[PDB]
Parts: structure tokens; sequence; C-alpha cells
């Protein structure tokens, strides 16, 4: 009984990042991902370039219907969404939400609400972040922003994991049951680690990893992986503690393959054995 | 050095068929597949319906402008071809190859020539099948036709295993220096069971398995995958005689978990540590 999740986000064709990154470790967890792709790109933009183009809104709305046409619809337990190539495609995944809904009352909408962050090198298009904010977060019923992004959505600055759990759940309020974020930062116990919160009304639950050194490059889709992986493991019936350990160490030995070939591409298909079964093993706090 | 292939045929965000059917498995085997969609559909053409849209021809070639500008063509070993939106998608791609094989000589092109049954079968459009005859098979370096696609390039009928190490013989003479008819038909020893042809200048191979039997309605995909994986073998350094055991065996694993499950769309991600490591043996024949 796999469970079938319908990604809709970025696609490059070469390299990793979005769909990209994100399809193949999930379908390695067991996982069906249904890829409707938002951009078909030559590669990610933090090369500072790249070719392709922004599949229009009202194309991913005819996908769907298509697959509603072979009376499938039903079958797809999430719809997740992470970078959009514009915000008109927001809207259009939204009604894709509600269809998906009417489809199967029981399906959940994962918002990753990428916006674009500059200085990391994540370029995305205006109008984005505002709908996360305003239309894409009171619709989600699970939202994953990395401290910046959770800033944005609570409107307000977050300086450690105290309001970080605070200001999810004032995102919780708005809609999300439950919120990951995939990232503190500066808000953390330790800025010297990877620390990562998974948040819901009544618990949440602290995980962390170390830092991989990649210096000036950080490697793309990191967020994406762990996006995909959180909602695979859920769906699958993980707990709020086993799903964050298990997508905390996959994506670790990701991080690490990837340096020892020195390379700045996220290696989902070189790790792909320790993704399913990883080697590290990295402990959750309940807070 | 993993090994990378540039594969450009369709996608499907429901189901699997072009690169949707062989871009898990090939990554399966520890490949790298960059995968420049040639269409954007809901679901394959054998539903009878379907949505979503062909990529422009010349958004093939800019997304491999886009590879160069950031140096990376270079790293290319193969350029796969399959299932084509349009007649105008071939000249590209074969624009394409051109400018794969200037960076790395040593890359090949691996053309599956899809030229569908389009009323009882694979829908392609008007122009590709002229496409492959003239300009597809002579730039090719490998090439796997069905049964069809064998008569229709050697412009003559192929009744039997003898006629067909013949014909594909006529096709080396073109430009290919392997050929793999993908899927013998009445012209194999018999219709009980599924053979296919391995064959170069100086050798052939012929392998069988058992017909797994769907009824009226065959999964779609069998062929873009079995191509891929015969793609991946050989880049790997498989022997003719290793890479068609093994492809055999592996497609042979996901057609029967497709059968227990009661599946119309082939599942290539159930079966995938069967993919990686078959459980069943089936020997081939050098004639
Ligand atoms: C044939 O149904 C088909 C192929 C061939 O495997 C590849 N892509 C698509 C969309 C379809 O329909
Ligand atoms: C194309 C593309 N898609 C997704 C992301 C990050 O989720 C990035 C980050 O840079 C990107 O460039």
């Amino acid at each position: 009984m796999m469970k079938n999740i319908l990604a809709i986000q970025s696609h490059v064709v070469y390299g990793h990042a979005g769909n990209s990154a994100a399809e193949f470790p999930m379908r390695r967890l067991g996982a069906n991902v249904w890829p409707l792709n938002t951009v078909q790109f030559s590669n990610h933009t933090q090369y500072g370039k790249w070719t392709g183009c922004v599949m229009p809104p009202s194309h991913l709305t005819e996908i769907v219907q298509g697959i509603a046409a072979i009376d499938k619809l039903h079958t797809c337990d999430a719809v997740l969404s992470g970078y959009l190539g514009s915000a008109e495609q927001g809207e259009h995944i939204l009604g894709i939400v509600r269809q998906v809904k009417a489809a199967n009352p029981q399906a959940k909408y994962f918002c990753d609400p990428v916006m674009g962050h500059p200085e990391k090198g994540c370029i995305v298009a205006p109008g984005v972040a505002e709908f996360h904010v305003r239309h894409g977060l009171p619709a989600s019923d699970i939202i994953a922003p990395n401290l910046v992004e959770l800033e944005i959505l609570c409107e307000h600055a977050v300086n450690n994991v105290e309001e970080a759990v605070l200001a999810a759940r004032e995102l919780i309020a708005q809609g999300p049951q439950i919120v990951l974020v995939k990232h503190l930062a500066r808000a953390g116990y330790s800025r010297d680690r990877f620390e990562m919160l998974l948040v819901t009304a009544d618990e949440a639950w602290h995980i962390s990893r170390p830092l991989v050194d990649f210096g000036m490059r950080q490697p793309v889709g990191v967020g994406d992986v762990t996006s995909g992986l959180l909602l695979v493991k859920l769906l699958q019936g993980a707990t709020l503690q086993e799903a964050l350990e298990h997508v905390t160490a996959a994506v670790y030995e990701i991080m690490v393959t990837t340096k020892a070939m020195q390379e700045y591409e996220l290696q989902v298909v070189a790790a792909q054995d320790r993704i399913a079964k990883p080697e590290h093993y990295f402990s959750a706090t309940k807070l």
C-alpha cells in the first residue's frame, strides 16, 4: 500500500534541486512520486546562469485534470509544493490541492515555502514569498520554512529555539498542524552545527547534525530532500521522532558523500543505500 | 567515475513511460541521468487520453546550451533518445549529439527509435518514424528497435531470429556498432516467450524469459526501461552477455511485481531491489 505524492516543484536537467533532488531519494524510500515540474531549467540558479522555461500556471491545472480524467486523483495521499517559477503558479497549486482534497479528504498539503535567498544563491521570482505568506500558509497542513522564511511567515524576527517553537505555533494557528523549521541557524542552541525543529500544537522535537564544510558554495537541494523525505516518513506512519531522525541521518549521508567526491551537486544517487539505511545515528530531543 | 546519461524522451506526471519509467531504475543501478523531458504529460498515451504539453524543439537545444555554459557537457557519457514529442525534436537532438560529442568524443548516442502504433498502441507524432530511418539510424552508435521498428529501419520484413541478426547487421553498416532488438515478437523462436537480441558486427546473443500475462491491458514502458538499463550496463563496463542477462532479469522482476500488484503501471519503484539484484536467472545464448 505505497504512498503517492504529487510533488509540484522545479526540475533541473543537469544536477539536483527541487524534484530533481527530491524525487529519487523519496522513491528509494518506497514511495511513489508524481513529479509535476514547475520549470525545466538546464541547471539550478546558484550557478548564476541557466536556460529553460517556467511551466505556465494553467499547464499545472491541466495536468491534474488529466490525472482526474483517468480516475486516479483519489489515490494521491499528499500534495507537496516547493520552488515555484512564478507567483501565479501558487494560485493554481491551491486549486489543485482543493481538487485533490475533493477526491481524497485525507490528502495533506505539504508546503515548502521556498523563498529567494540571493546571498545563499537561490533565485526565486517576485511575488512568490507574498503568496506563501498570504495564501500558501493558511492552506497548508504541513509547512517547512528555513529560519528566514519563518520570520517572513510569522512576520517577525526569531532569535532562539524558544522563539522558533513559538513562531512555529503562530503558523500552526493559521492552519498547518505540523511545522518543520528546516534550518534554525543563528536561532539554534549551537550555531556550530545543523539544527532543525519539528513542532505541533502539543509537542516539539529538536535535532541536529554536523555542518559540512563546503566553503563558498553550499550544495543546493538539502531542504528539498529534507522536505520530501519527511513527508514520506510521516505518510508511512513514522512517529514525529522516527521521521526526524531518519531524515536527518539520510541527508547527512548524502552530505558526506557529496563532499568526499569533491562534488558541488548533491550526490543523491551515489549515497542511495545510506538514504534507505543510513549508517550515522543522530538523536532527537523532545523539548 | 559514476556514468552520466543525457536522456531525451517523455515525462509523465502520473505513471511510468519514457524518462518516467527509465530514470529511477537507471539511477537505482548507480548511474546519473540528466532528464531532458520532450513533453510533460498527465499520463502515457495508451490510456487513450492525456493532457500536458510537448516541449518546443528549440527548448531542447537551449537546455543543452545551458549545460555547456556551466562547462558540464564534457562529463556527459551518452545521449539517449526515446519517445519524441515531434518530428523536429529529432533534428535538434542530432545537434545535441554533435555538441556533446565535440565536448566528449567518447560519448555515445543511443537511439531507441520509438515509432508507436498510433491506433492500438503508443501514440507518436507523424514524421518521427521518418526521422529515425533518415537520421536517427545513421547518427546512432547503439540502436534498440523492436520488431516493427527493425523492419522499418532495414526496409524489409524479418521473419525469424537469423533474418533479425541479419537485418541488425544491415543497420550496423549504416552506422551503429551495437543493435538491441528489444522484442522479437513473431520473429523469435516462440511467441510464448519474451525474446531479445543484442547484435554487433562480430557476434550476436539471443535471450528469452517467460511472458507475464496482463490480459488486454499490457503495461507501458518495458522498452524504455530495457534500453536505459542496457545503456547503463554497457557504459559501466559490462560485457554484451552480462549487460543482456542483467537487463533481461531486471525487467522481468519489474513485470512480476507489476502483475502481483495487479497494476497497469509498471511498478519500477516497488521492484527496485530486484532491479539491482534480480532473483531470477536468464541465460543468454551466443549465436
Ligand atoms: C507509449 O505509450 C509512450 C512511450 C513509449 O514507451 C513514451 N512516452 C509516452 C508519453 C508514451 O505514451
Ligand atoms: C531551480 C531551483 N529549484 C529549487 C531550489 C531550492 O529548493 C533552488 C535553489 O537554488 C533552485 O535554483
